[PDB]
């Protein structure tokens, strides 16, 4: 198939176990595109997955 690569426009440090953390400019893969605000995403080549705020990312 195919899948979206995004870039972070802001930093996000979670405390929820369910969420990812990332820094500005980091690249993330979107696995589920719930436009119910929180998207499900995963760092590249890692098993680190979690929810991210949709409005902190742009499509590269």
């Amino acid at each position: 198939d195919a899948r979206s690569i995004v870039e972070a426009m802001y930093d996000y440090v979670s405390e929820m176990e369910t969420d990812l953390s990332f820094t500005k400019g980091e690249a993330l893969i979107i696995v589920e595109n719930n436009e119910g605000d929180w998207w499900l995403a995963r760092k590249m080549n890692s098993t680190e997955v979690g929810y991210i705020p949709s409005n902190y990312v742009k499509i590269r």
